[PDB]
Formats: C-alpha cells, structure tokens, sequence
C-alpha cells in the first residue's frame, strides 16, 4: 500500500504464503478449519523468524572472522515491546507479509495485536536499552545485551473503582517464538559461602550453586542484515538440589525465584535480597560468558581491546569486584594489572540523580551473601581513599564524603562511588543532568578525575517510534524527501523547505486528524468511553511519580473545569486530556494520585454544563504497546518535570517526532529539544534549575500562594470538602496535607505559569494552519534525538570502535 | 540392512536428508561447524515427527466425522521411555532414518542413546498403560491417554558407596520435541471451599482455583497410519492469584506445585495431600474435556454409548463421585439417572492384593480438600449398604465388610470399595490374581454381583518389546515366517514347526550370542566392569521390593560363593548374576537390600579363587532404555515372588519374548506362561498359594529352616558375624532379623527348592543345543501376552467396542 513499507514482489507473497501454510500444519499441528486467530498470528512469527535465521548465522560467523571489538551491555531491564511488526520493518517484509496474508483472508493487523509485550522494564530506563539494541544492530557493531529472563514482567494494570490493581504478567503462557534456548552454554552462579587464605591466595567456598541458562534473541539492524543476540538468562537448580525426597524436588524453586519476577519499581531503590541476587546473577553468568569468548579467539593486556562493558545505571555494578575475583583469585593476575583492565573495560551512565533511587546496600547484606566480594570492595576503597588523600592532603571530609562505604547506623555501600572508581568514564543522559552531576552529587570525583566524566544525550529509535507506529507520516515525509532519513535522522532538516507548502502543510494535518480518528475509535472499541475527535489531545504518559508532576496536570485541568462552570457560556478550546502510567505498588502517594485522576473524571466527564467540551481520561495499562497508539495521536505533551529532577526523558522525544507539540519544563531533554526547534516554538514554563535552588536556600512555602492565588485556593478547598469523594469526603487528605506541608516538588510554585503557558496553547490551537506550521519546525529538528547519533557518541567516545553502515551479504 | 527394519527407497532418503538441514538450520539455528551431537538428534526428532502430524490430524479428523465410541484411559503413570525409534518403527521409517543419516555422516543409534526416558511412571502398571496406548492405536481405537505431565519424573538413581542416592530427572531441560502445548484447552479445576445448599440444589462456593493446561503428545499405531493422543495436565496458577506484590507473584508455586513430580512408591500408599490433589486434578480436568467433547457431537442417555472411562487402578477413583458431581449440581439429573449413567461409563483395573498398597484416604482430608465429593461419597455408601441389605438381610458383619467408610482411630474412605460400587465391569491382570480377587479381598462384593468381576491378562508391545529391542531375533523370525507377526503374535506359534531345524537352532543362538556381546562392552565402556560373555545371563531386574523377593536371589549367589570356595577346582557353570532396580526413597528394608547387593557384589568380584566364575553386578538406574538393553541379553528370567503377591508380573512376558528361560514361583502370569509354553519348558519352584496359606494356618516360623538346613545356617552366620561387611560388622542386622523373625514373604520356605532348581538350570546350561531348543518353545508360545491380545478382550468384553486392522489413507 506505502512505499515505506518495501516491496510485495510476486516470487515473495507466494513464498510466504507457502511457509505459513507449512508452519500452520507442521509447527502448530492445525488447518483451516480448527486454526485459531492466535495460530495464525503464530504462523506468521515462525513465517518472518526463518527470514531472520540465515542472517543471524552469518552475522555471529562474520564476528568470529573479523573478530573485532565487542560491546557487552549490561541491564536488568530490556523493555522490548512487540517483535513482530519491527522484524518486519527493519527486513523490508512488511507489505510482503501484508500481501501474503490478505490473500489468504487474513488481516495482519489483527495478528499483529495477539503478540503479548516482551515487558521485561519498568519505563525510561528499560526502554532505552532497547532502542540502543536496535541502533547498535543498524549502526553494525558487534554488541550482546545482557539480562535476566524474567517470568513475569511489568503487572498488568486493571483500574478498579478508580484505584490501581496489579496482575501477574503472564507474558510466556503461549509461549516465545523469538527466543533460542541454548542449554549447552549453562553456566554456574555461586552465593553464600565464605573466604578461605591459603599459600596460593583467596578461595570463595562452601557455595550454593544456581545455574544461569541462556535464551537468545535476535536482533535485527535496520536493512543492513546485520542480526545481533541479546542474551538473557533463566536461574536453574542444579539437580542434586537438596539431595524427604518430595520437599527436596520442590524445593528447586527456591533457587530458581531468581528469575521469577521484574522489581516493579522506576527510580526508586529497594534493598531487598532477592533483588541483590539478581544482580550479581546476571553479572557473575554474562562475566562468565565473556571471558569464555575472550580466551576463544591467557594474556588479558588485550583484554579491554577486544571488550567494552557498559554498566546500565548502577544495578550491574558488581562487575567492578566480579571482574577482579576472577582476574586476581582464578587467573591469578596481581592486582594492579587486574585493576588497569578492569578499569579500561568498565563504563558506567548514571541516570538519576534523586536521593531515594541510588542503591546503597548493606554491608551485612553483603557479608552474607557475597562474602569475597565484600573483600574486594574494601581493598578498592582502601586503594582509592589513598589516591585521594595524596591528591587533597588534609581534606579529612572529602575522604569520608568520597568513600564507597557509608557510616552510620547501617553501614552501606554506595554503589554509584563504585562504578565511578572501576570505570574510565561516566556519562551523564543529557547535557543539563551531565553538569548537574558534575556541579553537585558527584562534583569531588570531577575534581580528582576530570576526564572521566562525559555526557551523552539519550535518543529514540526512529524505526519504532516513528515508521512502525506513524507509517502515515513517515509516507508523506518520504514523499519530500525520500527513505534515507529513517537511518540518518539528520535528513528531517529538509523538511524546513516545507513550512511554507501548503500541500504539506495540508498533509502533515491529515495525518494527525487520521490518527487521532483510529485512537478515539479505539477507546470505544476495547475501553466503551466516548471521545471528541476535533478537541485537543493532551496527554501526559510516563510512570506516576511525585517528581513528574501530574499533580500539577490535575490542578489545572480543574482550573479549567472551574472556568467553565463560572462562565458555562463563553468559549474554550474543547480538549481531551489523557493521563497513563503504572505506579509502584508500594507507593502509596502515587496510587492515591492515580485516583484522583479518575475521580476528577468521575466529576468533569458527567457533568451536563461541561459537555463535550473537557473530558478526563486515565490510560489503563500504559505499556509499549499503548505508546505506539497514543503517541502519533496527541497533539501536546506535558513533559512537566519540576526542573533538575528528570535526567533526560525518552517520551519527550517520542512526541516531537509524532507531531505533537511539547509543554514542558527546563528540565532534562527538553532543554536541548528547545534549543534545536528555537525556544518560539516551545512552550517552556516555570522555574530553572537555579530557581529551585534559590526557593529551597529561602525555604518552600507552600502556603504562600494558596494565599495568594483565589484559583488555586479554591481548588484545594475543593479537595479537602470532599468535592471529588463525596461519600468519602476525607479521601485526598494525604495529597492535600503533602502540597500544603511536605512537597518536595514545589507544584504550587509552577501553577501560575503553568496556567497562563496552557492559554497560550489553547490560543494557537485555535489557528489550525499556524499550528501546524509549528509542529513542522519540532518535526524537522528532532534529528539529534536518534538513538543512532547516541549510540554512535558512545561507540566513538567511550567503546573506542567505528560504527558503520555496510551491508552484509544477504 | 534388515528387512523389518522397512525400506530406505531413493526418493525417501533424499527427502530425509533435506528435511534434516532443514531443521537444523531453521528450527535449532546451527550448522555442521557449531552443531553439537544433541543438535543431530533434535534435528532428527524434528524430521520423524513432521511425518507424523498429517497422520495425526487426519486422524482426529476422522473421529469427528464418524464419531465412534471414545475410550479414556485415566491413569496417574505413563511410563513412555523413549519415542524417537518407537516412531521409526510405527511408521516404517528405520532403514531410511539410517541410510539418510550415514550419508550426513552420523551414526543413528548414537543420536538415539541423547534421548532422554519419558519416565513418568514407577514399574508395571507405568509401563502397562504405555504399551496399552501403543496397542489401541494398533487396534484402530478412539482412544485417548489423560495423565498429568509431571516436571520431574521417576528419580535418577545413582550408586554410592553401594548405597542408592536419588536425583532429580529433570527430563524437560532441553525441551520435549514429542509434546504440543494446547493453552487454548486450558480448565479450571477448584479445591476446598465450603458446600452450599440452595432451592436448586447444592453448590460448591469458595474455592481456590489451579488451571490445568493440557500437553498432547502423538501415539502411532503399527503401519495403520492411525495417530491417537496422549493428553497429560499441567498445573497453572490463575492470573490474579493471591492479587505485597513480590511475595504474591513467588507463590503462584503453591498452586502450581500440583504437576512437579511423581511419587516414587510403587505398590505402596502414601497418604499425602499433594498425592490427593494430584488426583483429583487430573480427573477433574479429564472429565470436563470428555464432556466438552461429548457435547460438541443436554441428553445424558447416550453418554455410556458414546464414553468409556477406564480406571489404571484406584489412583484415579474420584471421577466416579465426580462424574455424579457434574451431572447432578451442574447438569441438574436426577441421582438415580446420573449413577446409571456412571456405572455404564466407569470400569476398574485392580493391580494388587497387597493391604499397604491399597488406597484409604483419611475422611478429614477429603471434608477439607473436597467437601462435595466426601457428601456424594456418602450418599453412594449409604445407597449401597441399602442394596446389599436387601440382598443378605440380618448380616450386619458383612455391612461393616463392605462400606466405602472404614471405622477406627481415623475414619477412611475405601477407594477400592467406591470403585467396585460404580463401575460396570472390575478386572485383575492375570487369572490366579482375578481368582483371588473373588475368593478373598473382594469376595463380598463378588457374591453380591458376580456379572462384574472379570478377568483380562497383562501383556507387552511386541514392537517396543521384540522389534525395536532386538531387530536380530525380529530378522531370524521373519525370514522363517513373514512380518505379519508383529501385528498377530500368535503366529509365533509356526515356530514350533522349527525347533528340530538345525539352522533355526544356530541362528538363535547366534543373536543370544550377540545381544550379551554388545551388552558385556556396554557395561565396560559406560560402567568400567570387566564381565565373562560365554557365562549364563541371570538376571532379576525389577523395582526393589520385599514381596519380589531379590533376597532370595542373594541367599542363591552366597550359596554358590560358598559351594565354589568348598571346593575351588570343581567345575561349575559360569554365571553373570545382575540385579536391577530402584527403592522407594523412604523404603528402609529396600535400600538395605541394595547395600546387600554391592556388597556380596564387592566380596564375590574381587575373590581370586572365584575368578570368571561367577560375578554380581548391580545394574544402577533401572529403567525402560535400560531394560530395552539388557533384556535382549539375558539366558535366564527371575520371576520369583512368593506365590499370591505379584498380581501378574509384564517384566517375565518381555524374557519370554527375547530368548530367555524362566526360573519362577506359580505367581502372577507366570502360571499362563508356563502353561502356555509347558510345565517341562519352564522352570517351576516353590509353595503355590494353597502352601502359603497352609503355613500361615499353622504360623511360619523362620527358625526351622535355619535348624535343619546347614547351608542355609552358615550364611546368616556369614551376614551376622560381618563376612560381607568386615568395618561395619552389624550392618546387615535389621536384614537377619527381619528374616529370622519378621519375614511376610517366607523367603527360607522356598530357598531349598530354589536352589535345587537352579542346579537344573546350570545343567541344561552345559547343553547349548538343548537349551536352544527350549528357549524355541518359549519364544514360541509367546503370543498370547501380546498387549494388542489384551486390549481386543478389554474392548469387547468391557468397552463394548470392535477393534480393526484397517488402514486409514497415508
Ligand atoms: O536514561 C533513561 C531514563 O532513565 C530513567 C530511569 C532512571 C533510573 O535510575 C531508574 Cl532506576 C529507572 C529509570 O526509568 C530516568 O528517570 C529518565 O530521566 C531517563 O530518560
Ligand atoms: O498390572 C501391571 C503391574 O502393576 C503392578 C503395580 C500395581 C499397583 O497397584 C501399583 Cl500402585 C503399582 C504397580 O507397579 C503390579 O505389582 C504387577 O504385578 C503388574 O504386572
């Protein structure tokens, strides 16, 4: 049907309608008569699989020739989404498949929604090592993610009378066509035990043995039939596992826990032990699997030449000590040399810099559990504290406020002190956070090592987010100026000759308005919820947290609730506001928030006065999947961070490539996303980050302007008299008593502003044409905002290797 | 090579071996570079089984369009052992597998011994249900296999110090090609909670919930292209079980704990709940599918003519108050309808007369587990007890008899007492056990309905058991007399007509000679023991039990040591004694006999004057892979438990069919066998049950026979004083007690006549041709303990249902 999505040549379609029809028989054992939808959307997976296979082979043989640098990606978390739709896209079997199936009564898009979410990530962090996958994969380098298997992923999220409920993610029930079990590389993890001295010296024994089984995945460069692996793996008992006999077989499950569950936490560190296992599961296996391709090509001076490894935030750190154990204790190496290729090998990109999120485990916890590893963290410590006393002779505070353990009434150790020390550079995931990093939290590390410390901007895959969700406007785009922007995001520039076009102009409207068609025709069809086509889309998608401010959506959209019911008869842009997002299940504030948002709903959407002219919709089960569905249909973004407090943000940069135009903070990304389009072609709001710091030298006082401002007085007296609860009138007390008393993200400070930006876009989205002229300015400067320039500044700046475009041979 | 082993035509060949690169490039991602010999036999497995699958649903397809009368076989154990040469031979596949394999370069039987055992059953009734789903489908019958795919099967067993050590057999670590996943058939099944009575009738509120998904695995009949199911439930918790967050999603093992592994007893009760749920699980998920099946064809009236339900012993007894649960509280039939339908539906296979096997489940687990079921359970007690009022009224001892509710310290529900109740039709497994079951356990019941009680004799699968195990003697068979045979054993009886050819003679012996080859190099290249092939194969391989008697076997071996090291430079027949099995894992008395074994063993090998004499091998890990090797092997078959205990023995029909003669007690079958085969060509010891019982009328005392027998003396003398334990001098002294003063099963009451047979053994031993010559006579008269014998009697007798040789269409 489009052009974007390749050829549907006459030898292709018959081909794969004959390779579904033998997956059908041979591989789902059914025909025509018995076959259920789900079979068919299998038939299809196996069909566009067997397309992978040849070009998986032949990339791993290529690396075994060519043997060049590899990058090791360390994460506990790849939120991959769907498979299907983006083995298609970046194989150029799209309109082939959709061909091939419509000729055998089937549509593919249908198919395409039977695929579950690979959900193995809680939000910004797991989704950004998967578009990194994907633009490693296109930009040729030889790079393995590595992971842990999860059995269950993300809850699913059911709204229940307003509130959240959580369901297990039973993501495999039918089964993973995509993954390869590969059994025979099983490699043994060890925990517990203790420390034995001898002659020839450390020996970690008495463990308890859990065994890490690989599963492979492919992935696909775009067009260029490179097909790189991200490896995760599954915990194993091993079985002479407690070996009345009955017990001792059920009693495997206690080892293989490991694997079970994703931690459904986002920026926030909780130090449980199970989740300390995982971590050095992962780390102790994917090390393992490294070394064992290493000596597969004795001495280790070679070793950072042939190996990078990128520690995603902090949760893999315990590479740092892991690396040593095995270079100092099993290939006996002294420990200076352990320690130069140690750090040479290690990179670490922190993500975060809120007090709550950084991991701090507890030395007892530690002691226990991975007792050598203990061992090895103090001597670097003892090492390290040395290079900074010669450095600062003197400086007493220094020493304590830079060591890798805490006192206190836990000893702790900082993870992210230790990642610093064992790595030869740390990155920041935007410029803003980048200096931030640099100006407070880590400034005595800039001081002692100040060319360790880097910046790399985060990215978006543009072969997801913008080709296999927005194929519409990736059409109308390629029509101006050809296919090669989709792998050089650079070539959107062009599009500035076009502001003035009216027949792009026209198209660029179209698509939108399509969009926003099949989105609200969507919520009728699977939610039954009735919304106006012509209004404004609003939305705010992202995890619930109090630093990420839906709060301050929510007073503003009772604000303009409010307005129209003072003045029912006077005219107001009708909008549709959307909130979505998963909050932790141990956090109650964002639980309560979440139903606020639907009880502000409860009131707005039912209130004859209103009409259709403001509803309030809470997005049930926000996920990758959803993203893909709501993002090409809005038209704002609320990216309302209070400034200093989002690192980077990735759905920001989803939005500026989809048409939408971004309200935002100084804050993150969006400072660089401001400059890139020109600040007139934002709307930015609210206070920098140096205004924060002057509120909170001075003291918040929240107070103040509940004072001062009759608007937002009104709104909270609302909430506290049981307006939106009236048979619990007492219900947002908590909310109520946290932005009066206890807000650390000073939401009364940005409302003034925040409302008064809101009229501005109102006023523009009134004037269709100027509108739109504006979303073509953000379109055609989101280049910088490709995960392929990201990828390609680490390949440069940090891994040390040249990225590339070269195909392989078919 | 061989003819039976089918044709390896061009076409064919060519076809495999494309077939075979295929898979491995597609469907395991490897080449010949990287390929590991497990990838050759997936690969393999993988072109065997597409050949299968048109069969397969041609077949099911058949059965909907002629809607015969469907079987449903319900057991608890399907002892399966390997597929991939049984599939070869049912299809007639093995000579092209070998030929298409040599011209890749690989050796078939190496790839053959990768498999793992399916070994979801413990011993006998295991492996019954296994050859009677191959028979069926042999047979042209709809039927239908329904067990639970347990995760770890029967124990590995491993030998340490002479002592059995149990390992997990985790069967399903590389995958299980065979099966395919069915989550789109997925039931629930419920448990506990609490019974409501209403208006309409009683309902059952508050249950927990388990789902069971169902895994069907193909079962090829002989060259019929008929390709019946194996359908074995899987535990899964439900989505939002027990929905803090993370503790909740770790306990979905709870539920799902029901499918983890099978019990290790054989012949023995254990009143476990795990054991009562596993019961009840499969039957509850069992019978909904029947019935979704019978529906898809609201009246009840044809369900026995459309449904046969066959019972595998009492383990899957609950289906009958099951059964009357769904038609009365689901269905809404009056009581006296539904049990009419029940009794017409269910059919009951008794297995054992021993009182520790015999299930009796505690009253308060059932109120607990299964509140309804014990309320039905009670009411078809008290209906019943009406009837047999009625029938010998004032006999009140006999009321007390034959209640389903046993009186005591816990009151028990009788399983066998509810299944004779409501089944039309009960059988034992040879005729001195069905005679037994009338004349003593179940004698009240026979005497109230004599119609119902009937007998069917046990057999064997002449392919896995002939064809598959030893194509040698299969070859020699068929050049005399045609393949038909191996679908109509009875025409071994032609064989009689060459037991004076000279040529036949040699031949016979020849593929003996053979087997113990290839079987003496087994055990030095996998087990490092040096063993004599000229020497006579006795062997007992069995699960290790009191009442199979392998102590008699032992007092035999020490009697010859003994006779040996009296006078050394006497001429004695050679023996090779081998003894195989595992122990329950909580069974004290069998795992001492194990440590006997090893030690005689450890004696016995290792005396210099003995030399190649004599040796005893204790063959470690028992199984069906196992008994396919050995069996073929073997010059003489000990079948010798003490008379009335084995209820008919399958092990001593597989010895029969493979070249060996019998030593054996009038036990089981083995009174058919020596009739079928004549008294003269078998050879027979020891009390007969009217001996047994005899003894017991007069009190055994042990004491005797050590009194009177010096030879008997010296040994327990011997096991006493620690001549086979020289560190640990009491060892043996729970075994000499037990003999002395404990013994239920009379070992020294038949060790004279034991031993004095055995002298009659090693005498036509010494005479090859002779020996040969009865061995003929045995192989001869094999035919009727054919299992495709014994399913023709089910069918017609108990089913009410036609077998057929036919064909269905390739
Ligand atoms: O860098 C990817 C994303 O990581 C997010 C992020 C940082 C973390 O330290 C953890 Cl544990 C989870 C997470 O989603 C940041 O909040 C967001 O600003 C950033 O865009
Ligand atoms: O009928 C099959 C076999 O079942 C065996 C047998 C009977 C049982 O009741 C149980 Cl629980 C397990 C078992 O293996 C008998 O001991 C044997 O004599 C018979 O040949």
């Amino acid at each position: 049907q489009i052009s974007v999505r390749g050829l549907a040549g006459v030898e292709n379609v018959t081909e794969l309608k004959k390779n579904f029809n033998r997956h059908l028989h041979f591989t789902l054992v059914k025909d025509r008569n018995v076959a259920t939808p789900r079979d068919y959307y299998f038939a299809l997976a196996h069909t566009v699989r067997d397309h992978l296979v040849g070009r998986w082979i032949r990339t791993q043989q290529h690396y075994y020739e060519k043997d060049p640098k590899r990058i090791y990606y360390l994460s506990l978390e790849f939120y991959m989404g769907r498979t299907l739709q983006n083995t298609m896209v970046n194989l150029a079997l799209e309109n082939a498949c959709d061909e091939a199936t419509y000729q055998l009564g089937l549509d593919m898009e249908e198919l395409e929604e039977i695929e579950e979410d690979a959900g193995l990530g809680n939000g910004g962090l797991g989704r950004l090592a998967a578009c990194f996958l994907d633009s490693m994969a296109t930009l040729g380098l030889a790079a393995y993610g590595y992971g842990i298997r999860y059995e269950f992923g993300i809850f699913n999220q059911k709204i229940c009378g307003g509130w959240q409920m959580e369901e297990a993610d039973d993501w495999l029930r039918y089964g993973n066509p995509w993954e390869k079990a590969r059994p025979e590389f099983t490699l043994p993890v060890h925990f517990y035990g203790r420390v034995e001295h001898t002659s020839q010296g450390a020996k970690w024994v008495d463990t308890q043995v859990v065994l890490a089984m690989p599963y492979d995945t492919p992935v696909p460069g775009y067009r260029n039939n490179v097909v790189n692996t991200m490896r995760l793996w599954s915990a194993k008992a091993p079985n002479d596992f407690n070996l009345g006999y009955i017990q001792a077989v059920l009693d495997r499950n206690l080892a293989e826990n490991i694997s079970r569950v994703l931690y459904p936490n986002d920026n926030f560190f909780e130090g449980k032990e199970l989740r300390l296992k995982q971590e050095y599961f992962v780390v102790a296996a994917t090390l393992q699997d490294i070394i064992r391709r290493f000596k597969s090509s004795t001495n280790f001076d070679a070793f950072p030449d042939k190996v990078a490894i990128q520690l995603n935030d902090t949760h893999p750190s315990l590479a740092i000590p892991e690396l040593m154990r095995v270079l100092v204790d099993l290939e006996r190496l002294d420990w200076d040399k352990a320690w130069e290729v140690t750090v040479k090998t290690c990179a670490y990109t922190n993500h975060t810099v809120l007090p709550e999120a950084l991991e701090r485990w507890p030395v007892h916890l530690l002691e226990t559990l991975l007792p050598r590893h203990l061992q090895i963290i103090y001597e670097i410590n003892q090492r390290f504290l040395n290079r900074v006393a010669a450095a600062f002779p003197g400086d007493v505070d220094r020493l304590r406020r830079m060591s890798l353990v805490e006192e206190g009434a836990v000893k702790r150790i900082n993870m992210a002190h230790l990642c610093i020390a064992g790595s030869h550079a740390v990155n920041g995931v935007a410029r803003i956070h980048s200096e931030i990093l640099k100006k407070t939290i880590f400034k005595d590390f800039y001081e002692l090592e100040p060319h360790k410390f880097q910046n790399k901007t985060n990215g978006i895959t543009p072969r997801r987010w913008l080709v296999l969700c927005n194929p519409g406007l990736a059409e109308i785009i390629a029509e101006r100026i050809g296919e090669e922007y989709i792998s050089d995001l650079d070539q959107l520039r062009k599009l500035l000759s076009y502001v003035d076009d009216e027949a792009f102009i026209r198209d660029v409207a179209k698509v939108k308005q399509e969009n926003k068609l099949k989105f609200a025709a969507y919520l009728e069809r699977e939610y039954k919820v009735h919304i106006n086509p012509n209004s404004l889309f609003d939305v705010q998608v992202k995890r619930i947290h109090e630093y990420k401010r839906q709060l301050l959506n929510c007073l503003h959209v009772i604000t303009l609730y409010n307005r129209i019911k003072k003045e029912p008869n006077k005219f107001v842009v009708p909008r549709t506001v959307m909130i979505g997002g998963k909050a932790a299940p141990g956090y109650h504030m964002a639980k309560m928030i979440i139903k606020l948002i639907t009880a502000i709903g409860d009131v707005v959407n039912h209130d004859p006065v209103v009409g259709d002219r403001l509803r309030v919709i809470f997005l049930e089960n926000y996920r990758v999947s959803l993203a893909e569905k709501v993002i090409p249909a809005a038209d704002l973004s609320e990216q309302i961070s209070t400034a200093g407090t989002e690192a980077s943000g990735t759905g920001n940069m989803k939005f500026m490539l989809n048409g939408a135009l971004t309200i935002g903070t100084m804050d993150g990304a969006n400072v660089e996303m401001a400059e890139e389009a020109g600040e007139e072609n934002f709307f930015i709001f609210g206070m920098r980050v140096e205004d924060v710091d002057r509120l909170d030298q001075r003291g918040y006082n929240a107070q103040e302007y509940y004072d001062r401002i009759p608007e937002l007085r009104q709104i909270i007296e609302q909430l506290s008299s049981g307006f939106f609860s009236p048979k619990q009138p007492d219900l947002f007390k908590d909310i109520v008593n946290m932005l009066m008393h206890h807000d650390r993200f000073k939401v009364f400070a940005d409302y003034e502003e925040y409302v008064k930006c809101q009229e501005r876009v109102s006023a523009l989205y009134k004037n269709p044409r100027e509108w739109t002229r504006m979303v073509i300015r953000n379109i055609a400067t989101s280049g910088k905002f490709s995960s392929d320039r990201t990828i390609a500044q680490y390949a440069r700046e940090i891994w040390g290797v040249e990225p590339s475009r070269q195909r392989l041979p078919a």
